[PDB]
Formats: structure tokens, sequence, C-alpha cells
């Protein structure tokens, strides 16, 4: 069921490269995003999908140095990210947001918020789709630190605002324990 | 598959009250939220689930008047919402957000954003879960207009910030046509 699928999605930090079908994975990622809803069907999400050489480059040449060259003013956490099969960088196209604000100024204040919600939406739908394939993932946030260098290396338009980075790969160790709130404190039903 | 489930979720405006098992529906809604990820497992989402009398009250006594008593300074759109089986109001608990900002001030700026993303996440997971049950839904945003009156009528804590309202019920007419972007304009793959 769909509920079971949601349940199978978890944060997996121990990731490897035991991935059997790269293309199938890529297609699944696109689909998860394609069939995700967005305000006005604006489809503001953008993805950079890195595997192999680019995966190593992101973490060894970009994240790590900018992290270390910042602390001044890490591993083997970074080693754990690099060791994964790939990283999916989620952006939101600010250009579309601005246009929407102009075309429909009645909702100018909303589009930014709906865009943010849209990033959460596609991020978890990809995350869950990958879990269904038996692949694990975890979501990182080294934005805005690495924004500039990522755009430069992969020639991304300036309008792509980085929101998060979903590291993914083969599951090499199970998710940890997780707790839940009391239902009574977050659900109210009235008839 | 999970992809199929995502695909089955659509915006349905023609809704009715041909719902067979209210309790099963309620349980499904809770589960969709329960198994949704949130930053720091903060679980900031809160739901008010209205059916029957409360459903009618929301749209007839709250939304409509405040909408009309605002325009001065509608139907049968509102009639279409009221005609549905219920409305799920999604809130984000600002109290938890603030505490997080204090406990982890290193991420003070993030929690607000992660909270917003969290609302999108649980909203679409509920939306999709309902679709799997054969029920349709559409997402409305009469916040912040109706915030105050909703809190008053159902004695909600002030800390619950309303984010959206998902009207749901039996599908009485199919979704309209929808277009998609060119893949080339929103997906970049590098290896
Ligand atoms: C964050 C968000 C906000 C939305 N706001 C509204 C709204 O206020 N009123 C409405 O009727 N639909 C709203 N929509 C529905 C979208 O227009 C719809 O999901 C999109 O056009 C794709 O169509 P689909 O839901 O049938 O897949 C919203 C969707 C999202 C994800
Ligand atoms: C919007 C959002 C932001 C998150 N930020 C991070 C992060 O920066 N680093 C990290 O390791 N996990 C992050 N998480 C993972 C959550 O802590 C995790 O989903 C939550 O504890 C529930 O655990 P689960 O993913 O195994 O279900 C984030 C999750 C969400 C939904
Ligand atoms: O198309 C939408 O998503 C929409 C419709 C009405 C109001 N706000 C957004
Ligand atoms: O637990 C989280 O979600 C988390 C972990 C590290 C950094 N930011 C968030």
């Amino acid at each position: 069921s769909f509920i079971k699928s949601l349940e199978n999605r978890r944060t997996i930090y121990a990731l490897g490269r035991n991935v059997q079908d790269e293309e199938k994975v890529i297609e699944t990622i696109k689909e998860a995003v394609r069939f995700s809803p967005t305000a006005f069907n604006s489809q503001t999400g953008r993805l950079l999908i890195l595997t192999g050489d680019a995966q190593d480059k992101l973490w060894d040449e970009i994240v790590a140095p900018e992290l270390k060259a910042a602390m001044e003013a890490t591993r083997a956490k970074l080693d754990g990210f690099k060791a994964a099969f790939g990283t999916i960088l989620f952006f939101e196209d600010q250009a579309v947001v601005k246009n929407l604000q102009e075309q429909f100024a009645l909702y100018a204040d909303n589009f930014p918020v709906w865009s943010e919600q849209g990033s959460g939406i596609i991020s978890v739908n990809v995350w869950t789709a990958l879990a269904e394939l038996g692949l694990g993932a975890n979501l990182q946030h080294y934005n805005p630190l690495i924004d500039e260098a990522v755009a430069k290396e992969w020639n991304l338009p300036e309008s792509w605002k980085l929101r998060g980075q979903l590291v993914f790969g083969s599951i090499e160790a199970p998710a940890g324990e997780k707790t839940f709130m009391d239902d009574a404190d977050r659900f109210i039903v009235a008839k």
C-alpha cells in the first residue's frame, strides 16, 4: 500500500554503490518529480543528479574544502556521503516564482511559500520512490554555503536556488530507532 | 507501485459525500502524517479534521462570511467545497519551531523553512493516501483570513499557524487535463 511505501522510507546514513540499474533509478527520480503537485502547476523544482566522478567531485572538491575553509573563521561524515552512489541536488527556480508574482500579484506573497513547500514535496517523493527500489538516502543542507561553486562547476543558471541535497545509494546498515508524538497532541477530529 | 500511486493523486474539484468508512479514512490520514519525515523529527504538523456538521460550519459560517465581508472593502465555488465530505486543515506548530531555534541556534534560520517544507510534505502524503482509497481532494488557501475564527471555534492553541485546507470526498467528476515541462529544462544528470 501507499502507507507501507511511506513507512519504508527512512533516513539511511550507511550508503554504498551497490546499485544495479542506474538508468532505472534516474527514470524513477524524474517520474517522482513529474507527478508531484505544485501551485498553479508552476513546476518550480529543478534537479542536478550526480553519480560517479561528479559525486566524488561534489564532496571532495566542493563541500569538504568550503567546509574546512569556513570552520577556520567533518569527516568521516563527508566520507560517508562521498561513499554513496550519488547525490540529488534540489533547487527551486526563482525566475518562475518572480514571473508568477507579476502575472498574479494577488498571490505575490504566496508563491515563495508554495515554492518552499514544493521543494519539500518533490524531495520526499523522490526519497520514497528510491526506497521502493531498495535504495537508501539521507537529506543534507549545505546550502547556501556551496551554492556558488555548484552553479559554477555545472553551469547552472543563477535562478536555481539550492534547497537540499539527497545523498543516495545501497543500504549498508539499517535506519536507527525513531519515536512518534502522541496522536492526541497533533490530531483533532470534529464531526 | 509508488509511482503509480503518485500518478493517481490529482486535483478533484467535484466532490461528494459517498464515503464508505469514515474511521478508515481518519486512520489513513493520521498514518500518512505519522510516517512523513520532518527536520530533527520535530513533527511540527498539526491537523484539524472536519466532517459533517463541522464541515458545513467551516464553509457556511466562517469562510463564506469572512470572504464576502472582505470583498466589500465566491459561490458556487464555496458550494462545491461545502458539498465535499470534509476538510483537513493543516497547521505548523510555531511553538516547537521557536524552541528548536533556541535549542539549536546554529540552525535558527532553517527551522522556519524546514517547517514550511514539512507542511508541503504531510499535505501531499495525506492527499495521495486519500487518492489510494478512491477519494478525491483539492488544496485551498484561505489562510490567513480565516485563521482567527477557526482557532476560536475549535479552541486551537494560538501557536498553530494555518498553512492550507485540503477538501476531500467522493470523486464525482474526473480531473482536468494537465501539462508537464520539458525534462531537459528541469533535470540535469552528470556522471
Ligand atoms: C503548494 C500548493 C499550493 C496549491 N494551491 C492551490 C489553491 O490555493 N487552490 C487550488 O484550487 N489548487 C491549488 N493547488 C493545486 C495545484 O494547482 C495542482 O496540484 C497542480 O495544478 C497540478 O495538478 P494536480 O493536483 O491535478 O496534479 C496547489 C498545489 C500545491 C502543491
Ligand atoms: C525538511 C527536512 C530537513 C532535514 N534536514 C536534515 C539534515 O540537514 N541532515 C540530516 O542528516 N537529516 C535531515 N533530515 C532528516 C530528518 O531528521 C528525518 O527525516 C527525521 O528524523 C525522521 O527520520 P526518518 O527520515 O528515518 O523517517 C531532514 C528531514 C526533513 C523532512
Ligand atoms: O492553481 C492553483 O494552484 C491555485 C488556484 C487558486 C488559488 N491559488 C492557487
Ligand atoms: O536531524 C536533522 O534533521 C538534522 C541533522 C543535521 C543537520 N540538520 C538537521
